[PDB]
């Protein structure tokens, strides 16, 4: 069978993809991190392998896994944007440096990489809807620090295209829009995957502090339930359709504020069974942005399917349900 490669398993995506291939009856997955706490349920699985590694550290141990799997998933990055500014020197290494290591393994070793790209590389596009193919890229003056990440991953995206452009590299690059459902990352793991905006406001809740309110730009959210399926399409490569694909992944109907999102998951939360046992709601104190998904139609017949009702309900629910109270 197929032998998936995950770095930067013990998390969101890691754990939502495992379970998946998994379902199915044709892949090996490889989940490498320096923890397993988050996929545990999976360590015992017979087609399950957890790899002790770290990709700052390592070299040579995961050079070997690349050249012993066939597709890779590199989700290691620090997605965290108080970081962009704070530490920006270390998550352009990391974020940079450290995967086009591994990048460069798979063109060495003639593997698939199937890469997280970001919904920030569009920056202050024009269009209504962000094309993978079409839309312009714009960023601020260098010295407008936030862009780092943006600029830094379009960057990897560029020298991926030109791997496959001159050299063979096989690849398909994923763009999320702000994933969300159960089992979120830690707000400060540097593993990508789940929409920040939200697990922060979710926090909020939880511990009884007050949502700061930008909140005027809206966003759009995706269930992880649509998003992983269509993730998990792209690891199938049905005839192909994926090769060399740039393909955003979000539901381009679930448009919402930072103020609506958390009113929305407010009412959630006033509803839930739990709610005696979080503190009082500490209250709300003072462009575009929207994907277009016809690669996903086109090399993956696939459309979002959950309404964003579900979505907050069960994303919360599941939060809450998961907090340890003592």
């Amino acid at each position: 069978r197929t032998r998936v490669l995950i770095l930067g398993v013990n998390g969101f995506i890691g754990n939502h993809l495992t379970e998946r291939l998994l379902r199915e009856d044709h892949y090996e997955v490889y989940g490498l991190d320096i923890g397993s706490d988050a996929i545990s349920r999976f360590l015992n699985h017979p087609h399950f392998h957890f790899v002790e590694g770290d990709i700052s550290i390592h070299s040579e141990w995961i050079e070997y896994h690349v050249k012993k799997c066939d597709v890779v998933l590199p989700l290691v990055a620090i997605a965290t944007p108080i970081e962009y500014t704070r530490n920006p020197l270390r998550v352009f290494e990391l974020d940079f440096e450290e995967n086009l290591r591994i990048i460069r393994y798979c063109v060495k070793y003639r593997k698939r990489i199937i890469f997280p790209s970001t919904s920030e590389v569009y920056g202050m596009c024009s269009d209504k809807y962000f094309d993978e193919d079409h839309s312009n890229l714009i960023v601020g003056p260098v010295n407008k620090p936030r862009w780092i990440y943006s600029v830094s991953k379009q960057l990897l995206d560029r020298v991926i295209w030109a791997y496959g452009e001159k050299e063979g590299l096989q690849f398909t690059l994923f763009r999320p829009f702000n994933w969300m459902g159960p089992r979120l990352d830690n707000l400060n793991a540097a593993r990508i995957g789940s929409s920040r905006a939200i697990t922060q406001l979710i926090l909020n809740l939880v511990e009884g502090s007050p949502i700061k309110l930008i909140g005027k730009q809206k966003r759009c959210f995706t269930d992880i339930r649509d998003g992983i399926e269509a993730l998990y399409r792209i690891i199938e490569n049905a005839g192909n359709r994926c090769d060399g694909e740039i393909i955003n992944i979000g539901n381009p109907e679930n448009e919402a504020s930072i103020e609506e999102l958390g009113e929305m998951l407010l009412a959630s939360f006033e509803k839930h069974p739990l709610r005696h046992h979080f503190p009082p709601f500490a209250g709300f104190r003072v462009e575009h942005y929207k994907p277009s998904i016809r690669n996903a139609h086109r090399c993956l017949d696939w459309e979002p399917k959950i309404d964003m009702q579900e979505t907050i309900d069960e994303t919360l629910d599941f939060f809450l349900r998961t907090v340890d109270l003592t």
